[PDB]
């Protein structure tokens, strides 16, 4: 999950959260 907004981690693409724009490594 994104740790910035709780999208699930299937939503990151390109590096980013495609929801609140967090830097890849705030997925955990
Ligand atoms: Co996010």
């Amino acid at each position: 999950y994104c740790s910035d907004c709780g999208a699930d981690a299937s939503q990151v693409r390109g590096g980013y959260c495609t929801n609140c724009g967090a830097s890849a490594d705030r997925i955990r």
